[PDB]
């Protein structure tokens, strides 16, 4: 009648409530319940659940819970663990599964009830590829953290099979924030390009330990491979003449999206983030940006189809949801120039492969666009 | 009611069953590589197929008792550069000039 | 000559690194010996190329 009912699965915090994306599932929905004039007959509620990311079957209980409690779409459970098993409770349910960060999609995974808002890797990699041609390099480093970084940056390893590069792969340590041992060896080892792949808390602390080696004057450029490069505090670093370059997603450009993060950091009022991190406080990052996204996306789905009745669907028992290919189908067929610009999803696959990146980079005045 | 799983023998249902293991306490004895995340902290799981930290290592020395400085690394799913790291990262140490495809 | 105001010498050593002066002698005392050694830092002026 006038109600419908997303899921939603999000980490338990202990310290601190209500963690980085859960405020941002919780703020698009009340968004567009607000203004009237978006979707004007029905009220979306929420049905959170908290779990540990690192269990497959806490998400399993969890997600049986708010297919018997009965939804109409899940909204991730965010990471490469549990976000497998979600999926194929949606598949087998019929429900849609809005992911909203990257996981390694298997090739021979048959599913086909997922979006995946998080841009590609398969397009990431060759914008990255794109990127150091440009600048004319032969000789890169690239530097990661974790080993599924690695499947991340294919178009990057299998590049000088095709071009002049000379790639050299190295790997952070896992445990400590001391890459003080990494740094002495490319210092030593004469490379001046490096190409960390690293998020954007990992990738302050490296930036920290690379202006104690010395490590940052005008000689050497880094390239960084995050979308949160524009949430770095970059103020220690602008007079030395490094030239930091990455990417970015996040449309600061508009003044109607620019309104949506100064209307964001006042329930962000409640953050002492500890400023001696090396993060600029009351800007959003990139993962919040997109779960602020997908609840638009599946939004203008519901709008074009009002014939939506939330059952309550068991797992035991197998049957798939009555509206599931009806509205798969409107999902994966959608527009909406949001938070970070063109949303339109591949109908191969389901993955996002076509977006708008601007090219950011280091100056004295702060960090700024250099193209698009 | 068991008392070990065999594996399902695939990096993409290793990962549901080996979880499934964890909680419910039983063993998951596995018979395949699969690629461990590095913040897995599950710890009810053994793999009898042989590490390829240790394998890389092998041919890395196996690449210097024939004495070569160029290679050709041919690899033919994604998975697999994970498998050979230690053989990818060996020219900052070493005289290789790995050309990947 | 430093600024005899401010603690910012910034105008001064972006000269420097502009002027190819890699060899200093500096005449302050520790209390402002310490204030230019930082704003060395943040010009990146404190390669090992300096002295
Ligand atoms: C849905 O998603 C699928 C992914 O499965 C998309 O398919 C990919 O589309 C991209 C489009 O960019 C394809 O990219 C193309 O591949 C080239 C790779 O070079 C090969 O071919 C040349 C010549 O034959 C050889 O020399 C070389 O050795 C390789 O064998 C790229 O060079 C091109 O992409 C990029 O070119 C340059 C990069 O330097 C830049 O101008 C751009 O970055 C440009 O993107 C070329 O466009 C890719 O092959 C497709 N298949 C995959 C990834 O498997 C679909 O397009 C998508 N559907 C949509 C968007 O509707
Ligand atoms: C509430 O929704 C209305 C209807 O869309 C918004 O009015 C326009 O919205 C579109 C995109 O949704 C913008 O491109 C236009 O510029 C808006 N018109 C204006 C600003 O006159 C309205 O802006 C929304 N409310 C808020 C606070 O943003
Ligand atoms: C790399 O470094 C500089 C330092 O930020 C980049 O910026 C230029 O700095 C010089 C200082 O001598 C200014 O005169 C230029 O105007 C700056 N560039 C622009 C476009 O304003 C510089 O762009 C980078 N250079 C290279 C070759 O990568
Ligand atoms: C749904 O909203 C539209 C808004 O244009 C309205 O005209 C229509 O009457 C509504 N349907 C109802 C109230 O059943």
């Amino acid at each position: 009648t006038h109600v419908l009912r997303f899921g939603g699965i999000f980490e338990y915090v202990e310290s601190g409530p209500m963690g980085a994306e859960e405020l941002a599932f919780r703020f698009a929905v009340n968004t567009i319940n607000r203004n009237r004039t978006l979707l004007p007959n029905t009220t979306l509620t929420y049905d959170t659940q908290k779990i540990n990311l690192y269990d497959s079957f806490e998400a399993s209980k969890k997600a049986c819970d708010q297919l018997s409690l009965g939804v109409a779409a899940i909204f991730g459970p965010s990471h490469s663990s549990s976000a497998n098993a979600v999926q194929s409770i949606c598949n087998a349910l019929g429900v849609p599964h809005i992911q909203t960060r990257w996981k390694h999609q298997v090739s021979d995974n048959k599913d086909s009830f997922y979006v995946s808002l998080y841009p590609d890797f398969s397009s990431l990699s060759r914008a990255i590829l794109d990127l150091v041609q440009f600048f004319k390099w032969k000789t890169v480093t690239v530097v990661y953290d974790d080993s599924t970084g690695l499947i991340r940056l294919q178009e990057l390893i299998k590049a000088p099979s095709r071009y002049n590069l000379r790639l050299k792969i190295r790997q952070l340590p896992a445990d400590t924030k001391d890459a003080k041992p990494l740094l002495k060896e490319m210092k030593r080892g004469k490379e001046f390009h490096v190409i960390f792949d690293c998020s954007h808390e990992m990738a302050a602390g490296i930036l920290k330990q690379a202006l104690a080696m010395g490590m940052m004057t005008e000689y050497y450029h880094y390239i960084f491979t995050t979308l949160d490069l524009f949430a770095l505090d970059v103020e220690p670093y602008r007079y030395s003449g490094v030239n930091m370059t990455g990417f970015r997603i996040l449309n600061t450009e508009n003044t109607q999206v620019s309104s949506i993060i100064e209307k964001w950091s006042m329930e962000r009022l409640q953050a002492p983030p500890k400023p001696d991190s090396g993060l600029l406080d009351g800007f959003m990052t990139t993962d919040a940006a997109l779960m602020y996204d997908a609840v638009h996306v599946v939004s203008v789905a519901v709008q074009q189809f009002p014939q939506m009745t939330v059952s309550s669907l068991q797992c035991n028992r197998h049957k798939p949801w009555r509206f599931g290919t009806r509205f798969m189908s409107l999902i994966k067929e959608a527009h909406w120039e949001g938070l970070t610009g063109r949303i339109t999803f591949n109908k191969t696959n389901g993955l996002r492969t076509d977006f708008d990146l601007d090219v950011i980079s280091l100056k004295e005045e702060g960090l700024e666009k250099i193209g698009t």
